[PDB]
């Protein structure tokens, strides 16, 4: 009966994995597997909830398998996840009424692009932190309750209930006695107002959603209740630490203090950076979102979100089948031999920031006689490291503070020659995380802390180890004009705006 | 709780696969894995048994996360496996003291060859109803206890035990409180008297094994034990049906009567006949095993063995890479436009049943300028249909009966040209069943009838489903010439026989 282990889930945008870290920190068992992306229509993403679960279920049994460790011996569960995507399912029987929408599909768009022209936007940002787009969970909703037939209907018969992926996975490990979400999550959904801490009544009643379909909003790190004895192998285990996945990395990367910032490399790319209790600043181009919640006090955060960032290269596997595998990426990149002229926006649907451009669409510039597959695709992966140095100069400017280093994480942040042109290009140190999934271990952190596995902060800092450190070796001349190129590709990219009429 | 389910585990030679049936005997659940293959040495083949062990814990997960079924509803375990695969382990710290020996391993063949010079063949097959060859637990065990240091102390000592994979598979679901085997199991060790219904001490002492190594044996339907609940996924189930693979098969194929007869396509292909509560002794060059032990009384059996069927293929995948994938050989056979004179003759590890051949190699004939991919996998496809004429012609020969139908399943009696041509150049009704894991099946009855899960055999028969059958439609001529070819290609092939040295 001794709980000498924690086990944190990472629901994923195309993969779910599972890990169990004893009290050091160190990875036990771990598990990982893919599950169906459906796209009905160009530019819509949507995922089975029930493929979800079902994920989740594989990785959870397979973290067990390889650990060799009983369920009996988890003090805490923790869950992090890919964020906005939106579940909406019936109460009672637990069947979602359709497939989930992605925080990568833009089927809402024309929701959102109707709430702007009626002059909401400096409304929903004063409310919200964020801008008004298709991203994010409000307007899924409303596309669900306007495309599902007698979806609307069942919401406000109180029927139906409405959450992220968090609040999905907690109501199927509690079997339906749990319906919460956490602050990080709730404050992606674009319906709870971050400054009062409550879901927002003037935005509910302007797209006309229930309350009755929303979830309780708690902290990142509490118990909120317990896996169902049947959900959990015989046990009752405590579910005690809930974040969004890019929340959670920033909280795995010990990120506790304002100023400090790090930028996850995955499907898509996000840079997020804390900024304490208050977020006084401008957030001019960025986003202003809850990182997280513990010990009573909130903690604000600043991101910039690139939205295609590895599924660029999922669709040089997959569209243009250019490359067989997309770990072959980093391979073909590293042997091309051109000038380095040509760039790819893979702006497929739409720039995030600090553009927020959803009309503009993936193009690429600089094209030669001489212009090789080796050379397209390093172009591909340089575009992740270019915006993100858009993000941070945004973000400097906007805090007016200076940053001097970068922590990364993530998968893409396995290859050292793109962490070595990031650190280039930014012309500040990059310091990668001594194991790349700082997600999970930032979701174990949070349960751990809740059920006393861990005493308290400084704990976790003493487990601290150092990465592999990225420093700048490329002159200002050659930065520069790299960049600047950069600069003059997006805004090329931005003058198409063909619409057929 | 309500027990509505039975499921069966299936080991097989390079996969593990769980299914879970209801009441009706249909499937509810099903999920399948490979796990690793290791050749050491040219005709060596060994498992790493720790990994079939979570090749299987991952199946069972992965059957009822698709099943949606609790382990709470399994009224029974019934447990199936690739037999003689020979894995030797420390009672006090579970270890294997080695990789388990593969059936396939021809490693343990210098110990057999030494026991037929010193004149035990007739001894042998008078106690076991088998043959002298390293294809048999025996000499593996043998092997294990000759080449790995201290082992022979160890056993002595009675540290060590012994167990075909159904013994170490119940070994591991009861945590180390049950080592026990079935009949069908036992009979195929080489170490067990078929006819006194024991371990024969004779055979004991010449081979210097030690009893105190030795699992209890039972009969295949009756419950040898529960799992622990943290070896089962929270539950304690009663673990009651267990048999070798193609006795298995036998049973789900309803053989249960004298002169039944099946044939099973797998990685090898093995003929199995019903001989009734009598062993028959006219059985040259085949072997007299135990069929399955049942309501008090003990069935017989007559089998022939072709080693090599499916792993043909999988040596046209990885080993000349001829073809991209298994199935891939289909729709390449049905291609060939050759006269159909070339003759593959797979005998990688020697032939088996009927010729018996240790010493044989693969070989190939009648090879044109005009011979292409297509006609060369054609033809290798081909080899399994012609040995198993060879072998139900000797099961005529040796029983001095007819035999009018033939039985089949396996996966690669998926194959609708592969049937047809088998139900040609036999000239007989070959019935394919309609579910391929027959196998499966026959464990899950077993098992069901030990706990009440049906009441008896012609509960069984209620359920039975209705296959496609194969009648021939091949001329007398264009049949003995086909068939004439492939045994002048056998006899070249038994020419050589060259040894270096």
């Amino acid at each position: 009966a001794e709980k000498n282990y924690v086990m944190a889930i990472d629901q994923g945008t195309t993969s779910s994995r599972a890990i169990i870290f004893d009290r050091n920190g160190k990875k036990i068992g771990s598990s990982q597997k893919e599950f169906p992306q459906y796209f009905p229509k160009s530019g819509w993403v949507e995922h089975n909830a029930n493929e979800i679960w079902n994920s989740v279920q594989s990785v959870i049994a397979g973290a067990f398998i390889e650990s060799g460790i009983r369920p009996e011996a988890i003090a805490g569960i923790g869950i992090t996840n890919q964020r906005e995507t939106t579940v909406v399912w019936d109460k009672t029987t637990g069947q979602p009424i359709a497939n989930a929408i992605v925080w990568q599909s833009r089927q809402s768009s024309p929701i959102a692009d109707q709430l702007k022209v009626d002059g909401h936007t400096e409304m929903i940002h004063e409310k919200t932190g964020l801008v008004i787009d298709a991203y994010f969970s409000a307007t899924k909703v409303r596309w669900l309750l306007d495309n599902i037939e007698g979806a609307q209907e069942k919401a406000d018969n109180g029927e139906l209930l409405f959450g992220t992926i968090d609040s999905w996975l907690v109501w199927k490990l509690t079997d339906g006695q749990v319906h919460v979400t956490d602050y990080s999550n709730a404050s992606r959904t674009m319906l709870y107002n971050i400054h009062k801490l409550e879901w927002d009544q003037e935005i509910l009643d302007l797209l006309n959603i229930p309350s009755s379909m929303l979830p309780e909003v708690k902290s990142n790190s509490e118990v909120y209740g317990h896996t169902r004895s049947y959900r959990f192998y015989g046990s009752e285990v405590p579910i005690a630490g809930m974040a969004g996945d890019q929340q959670a990395a920033l909280f795995g990367q010990m990120a506790f203090e304002k100023g400090m910032i790090k930028n996850t490399y995955g499907t898509g790319a996000f840079i997020v950076m804390n900024t304490g209790e208050e977020p006084q600043l401008s957030d001019n181009d960025l986003l202003t979102t809850i990182g997280y919640g513990i010990n009573g006090k909130v903690y604000y955060a600043l991101e910039g979100s690139i939205f295609v960032a590895g599924s660029a290269i999922q669709w040089l596997r997959d569209g243009l089948r250019m490359i067989e595998t997309s770990p072959q990426s980093e391979e073909l990149a590293a042997k091309a031999k051109g000038d380095n002229e040509v760039y790819v926006v893979p702006a497929f649907t739409g720039l995030g920031a600090p553009y927020w451009d959803s009309e503009a669409r993936g193009a690429v510039f600089g094209l030669t006689r001489g212009t090789t597959k080796e050379d397209f695709v390093r172009a591909t992966l340089q575009a992740v490291a270019y915006q993100s140095k858009d993000v941070i100069d945004t973000m400097k400017k906007d805090s007016g503070i200076d940053i001097p280093l970068l922590k990364v994480d993530g998968g893409a942040a396995k290859n050292d020659l793109l962490m070595q042109f990031q650190a280039d290009i930014l012309d500040i140190d990059v310091q990668r995380a001594a194991n790349l999934e700082t997600t999970a271990l930032g979701a174990a952190y949070l349960a751990g802390l809740a059920v006393g596995f861990w005493k308290d902060l400084d704990e976790l800092k003493s487990m601290a180890e150092e990465g592999q450190m990225f420093t700048p070796e490329m002159p200002a001349e050659e930065r520069d004009n790299l960049y600047e190129g950069w600069k003059q590709a997006v805004a090329a990219t931005q003058t198409f705006k063909f619409k057929a009429k």
